[PDB]
C-alpha cells in the first residue's frame, strides 16, 4: 500500500525546510516514526533539501533525469519506483508537490500535519476529496517553548 506524509500550513501550502516559518521538533519526530524502516519515494527537490538519505530507510529518488549520487536509488517512473520498493506492507511517499500528486490516486492512507501557520507559497498539497477519506486518528497539540506554533496529526484512510 502507498502512504503520502506531509506537513501542512494552511490553504495547504507546503514547502522544503528552510521555506518554513516554523520549528516542529514534535512533527519531525512523528515524520520520523511513522517512516522508519519504510521505503521512502521522493522528488530530486526534496532529495536535494534533505541532504543526506534519510537514515534506516530505503531512499528512492523520483526523476526523469540521471541519478548523482550512488547512496541513494535512482527511478524513472511512478511504476519503476513502486516496483523498487519490493514486497514491502507500506510505502511511504514523502514529496514534494508533484511527487504527491502522482502518487495521490495510489495512496490507501494519508498522515498530515497540519500547521497553524499563514505562510506564502506556490506549492500546495493536492486537493483530495474530504468524502473520500475518513479519518482516523487527530491529535491537537499547542506550542511550546520547542514547537513554534500549534499542530494536529491526523491519520486518514481511503473509504
Ligand atoms: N509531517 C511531515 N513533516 C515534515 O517535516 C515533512 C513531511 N511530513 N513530509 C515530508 C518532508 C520533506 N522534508 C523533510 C526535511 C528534513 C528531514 C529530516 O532530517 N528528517 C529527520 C528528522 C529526525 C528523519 O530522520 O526523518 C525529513 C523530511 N518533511
Ligand atoms: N484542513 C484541516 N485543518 C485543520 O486544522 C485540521 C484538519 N484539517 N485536520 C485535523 C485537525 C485536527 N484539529 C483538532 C483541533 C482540536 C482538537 C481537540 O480539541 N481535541 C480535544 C477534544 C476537545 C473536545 O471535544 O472538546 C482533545 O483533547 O482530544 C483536536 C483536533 N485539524
Ligand atoms: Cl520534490
Ligand atoms: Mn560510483
Amino acid at each position: 500500500m502507498i502512504s503520502l506524509i506531509a506537513a501542512l500550513a494552511v490553504d495547504r501550502v507546503i514547502g522544503m525546510e528552510n521555506a518554513m516559518p516554523w520549528n516542529l521538533p514534535a512533527d519531525l519526530a512523528w515524520f520520523k516514526r511513522n517512516t522508519l524502516d519504510k521505503p521512502v519515494i521522493m522528488g530530486r527537490h526534496t532529495w536535494e533539501s534533505i541532504g543526506r538519505p534519510l537514515p534506516g530507510r530505503k531512499n528512492i529518488i523520483l526523476s526523469s533525469q540521471p541519478g548523482t549520487d550512488d547512496r541513494v536509488t535512482w527511478v524513472k517512473s511512478v511504476d519503476e519506483a513502486i516496483a523498487a520498493c519490493g514486497d514491502v506492507p507500506e510505502i511511504m511517499v514523502i514529496g514534494g508537490g508533484r511527487v504527491y500528486e502522482q502518487f495521490l490516486p495510489k495512496a490507501q492512507k494519508l498522515y498530515l500535519t497540519h500547521i497553524d501557520a499563514e505562510v506564502e507559497g506556490d506549492t500546495h498539497f493536492p486537493d483530495y476529496e474530504p468524502d473520500d477519506w475518513e479519518s482516523v486518528f487527530s491529535e491537537f497539540h499547542d506550542a511550546d517553548a520547542q514547537n513554534s506554533h500549534s499542530y494536529c496529526f491526523e491519520i486518514l484512510e481511503r473509504r
